[PDB]
């Protein structure tokens, strides 16, 4: 059961999870509870299904299983701040897609699987690593004991399991660009409707894009130590693409790490502020997200000075 000052923190959004990890099962109860009553999961079941995903999570530098503990955190706070904007079964669809969404992941990029010529970019040849995460999941769900879902009814597994698969392909940021450039557009002409199923599904993909980049919205020392962990991962990648033979694109490239702060510049103001901006207009509450990011690009913008 959660210490106070946990209890209490726990609805900030710039909240870190802390360095506990046998506490983060407990935390993702904790929040998937809050947001779906007690009644939502059997608790035995809900354990197991938890210790499982966490297993089929990597021990690589960023996305591992604190990253999906964080994202699943932030969408809890996005949902916190949103009350009765979405359904039962989307809130508890979205946590257990935020928990589940780099599911298996080794580090490397959609590009360098590509590259590489491996085996999953046969597979699934567009949002390829996404595509596998909710390959996974489904195996998951689908072991003994594991179905968190069993008390649902046909129709409604096969819905939450579309919101999750939707939720998790959304993660794809290479989509991110066209979704938020159509989101801004609906929002500025007032044809947004949240009733429309295909403009709800727009904004849960933002809303997934908000979540998977967060720690942008964390405050300074954690977006900072956050961001040594984002450039082991591109590194370790960049070092591969060279033992390709094929030079790695600067951001992944250890020889040009004197380039991070330009880098993060460019970042902030291509991805992240458009993203918070977007998603404040769409749901005001998701403000303090926003703010958080301008701090940390003007942080950028000292490093440089
Ligand atoms: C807080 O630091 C982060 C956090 C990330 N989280 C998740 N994916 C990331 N990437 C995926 C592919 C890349 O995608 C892209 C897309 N578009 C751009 C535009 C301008 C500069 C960089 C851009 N990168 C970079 C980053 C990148 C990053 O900073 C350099
Ligand atoms: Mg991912
Ligand atoms: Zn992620």
């Amino acid at each position: 059961n959660l210490p106070a000052r946990i209890c209490r923190d726990i609805e900030l959004f710039h909240f870190d999870i802390g360095p506990f990890e046998n506490m983060w099962p407990g935390i993702f109860v904790y929040m998937i509870h809050r947001s779906c009553g007690t009644s939502c999961f059997e608790l035995e079941k809900l354990c197991r299904f938890i210790m499982s995903v966490k297993k089929n999570y990597r021990r690589v530098p960023y996305h591992n299983w604190k990253h999906a503990v964080t994202v699943a955190h932030c969408m809890y706070a996005i949902l916190q701040n949103n009350n009765g904007l979405f359904t039962d079964l989307e809130r508890k669809g979205l946590l257990i897609a935020c928990l589940c969404h780099d599911l298996d992941h080794r580090g490397f990029s959609n590009s360098y699987l590509q590259k590489f010529d491996h085996p999953l970019a046969a597979l699934y040849s567009t949002s390829t690593m996404e595509q596998h995460h909710f390959s996974q999941t489904v195996s998951i769900l689908q072991l003994e004991g594991h179905n968190i879902f069993s008390t649902l009814s046909s129709s409604e597994y096969e819905q939450v399991l579309e919101i999750i698969r939707k939720a998790i392909i959304a993660t794809d940021l290479a989509l991110y660009f066209g979704n938020r450039k159509q989101l801004e557009e609906m929002y500025q002409t007032g044809s947004l409707n949240l009733h429309n199923q295909s403009h709800r599904d727009r904004v849960i993909g933002l809303m997934m894009t908000a979540c998977d980049l967060c720690s942008v919205t964390k405050l300074w020392p954690v977006t900072k130590l956050t961001a040594n962990d984002i450039y082991a991962e591109f590194w370790a990648e960049g070092d591969e693409m060279k033992k390709l033979g094929i030079q790695p694109i600067p951001m992944m490239d250890r020889d040009k790490r004197d380039e991070v702060p330009q880098g993060q510049l460019g970042f902030y103001n291509a991805v992240a502020i458009p993203c918070y901006t977007t998603l404040t207009q769409i749901l005001p509450p998701t403000e303090p997200l926003l703010k958080a990011c301008r701090d940390n690009l003007n942080q950028w913008e000292k490093v440089i000075r």
